[PDB]
């Protein structure tokens, strides 16, 4: 809300990895990344086993945003998170993607600000890259965007 994107509307498109059944249900899915509650969290498969990196988590904004800004809120207060390098990816059109920017995590309590390249962008991605050190255990409160909002309606030529 204000200059961060009201996630409201935000859906997940494709997820590599969710534990729902670990973290009991209705928690540790890849939508409550996206959510956009601090109590609420996405966890990485662990009970009955993990899956094969890297994750990749595909959001749709379901519009499309000039992003500048991407925030990532970690959980830190009681969690390990052997999280090290986060991979950010964008696209207008879904298909094309294009890294905003590739920076290390750092597990804390408080949101991490990544400043990225600006580019406009409908679809954001979320990759957790098996390059960067990381293991298959990660927990995140929730991902937040700040941005522009652009208007592909143009309401009085296009009725």
């Amino acid at each position: 809300m204000g200059t961060t994107i009201s996630k409201s509307g935000w859906e997940v498109l494709s997820f590599t990895t969710q534990e729902a059944s670990g973290e009991g249900a209705g928690n540790g899915l890849a939508k409550c990344l996206i959510d956009g509650d601090t109590e609420t969290f996405w966890h990485a498969k662990w009970q009955g086993g993990s899956d094969p990196l890297p994750y990749d988590i595909v959001i749709d904004m379901k519009q499309n945003i000039q992003i500048a800004q991407v925030e990532l809120l970690p959980r830190g207060r009681g969690s390990n998170n052997p999280i090290k390098v986060v991979e950010f990816a964008a696209s207008e059109d879904n298909v094309n993607w294009t890294p905003i920017g590739r920076f290390g995590f750092t597990n804390q309590d408080a949101a991490l600000e990544y400043y990225v390249k600006s580019i406009k962008a409908r679809y954001i991605r979320l990759t957790i890259p098996d390059d960067g050190g990381n293991s298959t255990v990660a927990a995140i409160r929730e991902l937040d965007v700040k941005g522009t909002i652009i208007n592909l309606e143009h309401h009085h030529h296009h009725h």
